[PDB]
């Protein structure tokens, strides 16, 4: 049976959808999978747990940590994570040597959006390289266009006076392009660009999205183009929130249907002091029920990407006033279970794509609060094109004040404003079901890929 090797780049937002993708490969298609895990230090924590309790058809190899101690502590995350894959190639080659010895040379090597240098090892071993793309078809289009964009545009992107509007894509202002594009002199941009120039080497790109969610972008991506690999929407691949977990879910059990606003800023997002304070005050002001996963504030929006009690940062009396109607949990919540809970009615999110898909699958309307990476691009998509998210208004200084927090929260949870998005998410919840049926468009696309892999293995062994 084909053996697929999956090489994620660091980040829970990459490992989680890759684990869901692997489970579908083994359960639906009878393949075997090995995760090969690169890291700049020892594996977490959450990494070992997400890779725990998987069918025996899925194994994990943790590589020796690579040495990135030569890098500035101010190095951007995208540099760190791309380099982690790049510098792990020697160790990845040893793993592929063991696969050859075990009669299990992979049929494909699947990297994610920042791990294309692993293609060097795939090519050396005559293994087809593929990318699993954990974010939108809109942002995939941007990555595919980036080599041309880079060539044709010579200013920093924030200086563009017209928005970029790729075929089938929501327009995005240069100042809203994903964070690592925002400083072309930084190695974050060089690693972004380098990765995108390698996309044409992929035999196919599987994207965690679905037709009804991004119909125009998907149609455009699937049109033949110069050096453009085939693109397969295979989503939404999410944890549907049916696994066994506690205190926050007990609290949730005691709230009315559709009444709770879940608030979470991903696996690594934080707010500034000033913004954390205004958000807290606005949540309390709103008088809505809320479940907030809280991290300590920082001037760096992705500072917990990979300490202090976050509750010590909350304003005077905040925990007292909200003691019944609000549940504040430090660091991490069982998000899949929360979004699937009947008492959840809304989601204030950083627009991480896994959180977005989870919310879609459960029909939970959003407040779009982007922080870093490509989240702003996602927010513009979700609010202006898909129309399943409301956006808060930020002042000219970039702060979303308590009045606006309370306005948008009430608007989502009870207002006319929130009716449009709530209806839209209902339609998307239904379409998310449709596409993953035996003959749904996402299942068909994944099936075609798995069929290609089976045929490749067949021709090789015979
Ligand atoms: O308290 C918590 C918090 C999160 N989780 C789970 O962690 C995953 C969060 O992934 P998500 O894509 O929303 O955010 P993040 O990891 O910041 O995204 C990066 O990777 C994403 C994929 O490329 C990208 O769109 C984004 O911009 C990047 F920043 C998602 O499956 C949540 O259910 C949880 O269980 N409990
Ligand atoms: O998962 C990611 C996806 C994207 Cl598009 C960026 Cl820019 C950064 C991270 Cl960490």
């Amino acid at each position: 049976t084909p053996h697929v090797a999956i090489i994620p780049s660091p980040g829970m937002g990459h490992l989680i959808p890759l684990v869901e993708f692997a489970k579908r490969l083994v359960h639906l298609h009878g393949l075997t999978v090995t995760f090969v895990i690169a890291g700049e230090g020892p594996p977490s924590k959450a990494q070992r747990t997400v890779l725990d309790s998987l069918p025996s058809s899925i194994s994990s190899v943790f590589l020796p940590p690579v040495d990135l101690t030569d890098l500035s502590s101010s190095t951007r995350i995208e540099s760190r994570i791309s380099l982690t894959v790049t510098r792990s190639n020697p160790e990845l080659r040893k793993v592929f040597d063991s696969f050859v010895e075990g009669g299990r040379l992979p049929t494909a090597l699947v990297v994610d959006l920042f791990g294309t240098d692993a293609f060097d090892v795939a090519v050396e071993f005559h293994v087809p390289p593929y990318i699993f793309y954990p974010t939108t078809a809109n942002v995939l289009s941007f990555f595919l266009h980036l080599p041309k964009l880079d060539e044709t545009v010579s200013c920093e992107f924030r200086e563009l006076t017209e928005p970029l509007m790729l075929p089938g894509c929501v327009p995005v202002a240069g100042k809203d392009f994903l964070d690592p594009a925002q400083d072309r002199k930084d190695d974050a941009y060089k690693w972004l660009l380098h990765n995108t120039k390698r996309y044409k080497e992929a035999e196919g790109i599987l994207v965690n999205t679905f037709f009804e969610l991004e119909p125009n972008a998907i149609k455009a991506l699937q049109e033949p183009g110069l050096d453009k690999p085939p693109v397969y929407p295979v989503g939404p691949l999410v944890n549907i929130g049916k696994q066994e977990a506690s205190e926050c879910l007990k609290w949730l059990d005691n709230q009315p249907l559709g009444s709770v606003l879940y608030v979470s800023f991903g696996s690594g997002g934080t707010l500034t002091c000033e913004q954390l304070n205004e958000l807290a005050l606005g949540l309390a002001d709103s008088e809505q029920r809320f479940l907030w996963v809280i991290r300590s504030p920082s001037g760096i929006a992705n500072s917990s990407y990979f300490q202090t009690d976050p509750l010590t940062f909350l304003p005077p009396g905040f925990l007292e006033r909200t003691k019944k109607r609000g549940f504040v949990i430090p660091f991490w919540a069982p998000q899949a279970q929360v979004l699937a809970h009947p008492s959840t009615g809304g989601f204030l999110t950083h627009c991480g794509w896994n959180s977005t898909l989870e919310s879609v699958v459960s029909g939970i309307p959003l407040i779009a609060w982007p922080l870093y990476a490509e989240q702003k691009m996602n927010a513009v998509l979700l609010s202006e094109d898909i129309r399943a998210a409301l956006r808060p208004r930020a002042g000219d200084d970039g702060l979303v004040r308590r009045e606006e927090v309370a306005r948008v929260v009430k608007g989502l949870m009870e207002g006319e404003e929130g009716k449009g998005v709530r209806n839209k998410m209902k339609e998307l919840k239904e379409a998310a079901c449709r596409v993953l049926k035996d003959d749904g468009t996402s299942t068909k696309a994944l099936s075609l890929v798995a069929l290609k892999w089976k045929a490749h293995k067949k021709e090789l062994e015979q």
